[PDB]
């Protein structure tokens, strides 16, 4: 029911503003309350504290995987010609990092983050479900973008630091968020700033892609 | 930090609530209490009182410890960036050096278990800053960036004050921040257990070489 689906939204938001903050010592009195409804809801929609927490890492999961869909299903219709188009294969590795960029500039993507942070430096079954249904997937399709771009082997270990290494810029934003934007005076991020930080990224992964290809 | 201490005994607890702490706030940030800390430190909870008085100054203290920690890491290299802005015209390839010396620096801190608490607490100040990030922004952070900056404008030859150089030299140093604050998943992609020296070598490898493309291709 929409109505019931909008309670489970209300509750996956508080969950993950609760959870990204303080993780398991989080209440679930404190998050029902947040999300104005019964505690009962969440017993009721999830079970336990722990079984929400694992929820808010399944929606993150289902959340990045459809944000990175459409580039998934364009670099399928590219490597489905017998035709080289070396260049288009450079042109789905920036929009990717666009599409990254846009994300991680936006307030409303700060509690997904502040979860994914924590669980990185902390490992959870949650950390672990992100991984396998997103995060492994898309980090191993930008390594095997670039490894194509320069002609390397995906599965080199090199190749996958090369590129976890060039992620890292495109990052740097959302994880170095309050001291770049300390730096740079700017209150908070906006459409034109996000562009500006594209085309940094841009150019260093232009730089990159020609001093790689061997 | 406080008032300071007077005996090794005082001393030695004292830092010991402040490793507690680091674990504690950095996993849970001000919903962990006080009876954990003090415990998790082997200390009595009247000790926390004492020493700081709250544990809202326990967790400034924190700050400041990472503060003082992390200036002290890169003291050397902010000695040798002022010494080396104090010339006329700066040598490119000692500028390039310490670019280089501080990246490596940045990577073998991030490559250490012992400072992953450190990162636990940092990144959640980042995104949700109090008085704890600005005490570590003024003294440490805000520093080292701007010395980057600085070193890679001068490298290039460009503005050091113009955004766009301030927005390069963060991108590139996310490079190196990617092996800790991407740490699972980077662990998991190469299949290596944990960081180590060799290891190091490695992501040190990775990202001199793409700083060198960097700095070449932002001179021209």
């Amino acid at each position: 029911t929409t109505k019931g689906e909008q309670a489970k939204s209300q509750l996956i938001a508080a969950a993950l503003a609760q959870f990204g903050e303080y993780g398991l010592h989080a209440t679930t009195r404190d998050i029902a309350a947040l999300a104005g409804q019964n505690i009962a809801a969440i017993t009721y929609y999830f079970g336990s504290k722990e079984d929400l927490y694992l929820a808010c890492a399944q929606w993150i999961a289902d959340f990045l995987g459809e944000k990175f869909r459409p580039h998934a299903e364009k670099a399928e219709r590219l490597f489905s010609q017998p035709a080289p188009d070396r260049d288009a294969i450079r042109e789905l590795i920036l929009l990717a990092c666009k599409n990254m960029i846009m994300l991680l500039t936006q307030e409303d993507t700060v509690n997904l983050s502040k979860f994914i942070s924590r669980e990185q430096l902390s490992p959870t079954s949650a950390y672990q479900l992100v991984h396998e249904q997103v995060i492994d997937p898309l980090h191993t399709h930008l390594t095997r973008l670039v490894a194509a771009y320069t002609g390397c082997d995906a599965n080199d270990t090199r190749m996958i630091l090369h590129t976890h290494a060039l992620l890292g810029e495109v990052l740097a934003f959302r994880l170095g968020k309050e001291t770049i934007l300390l730096r740079t005076g700017w209150p908070q991020f906006d459409e034109e700033k996000a562009e500006l930080i594209y085309q940094t990224v841009t150019c260093h992964i232009d730089l990159i892609l020609h001093g790689l290809t061997q």
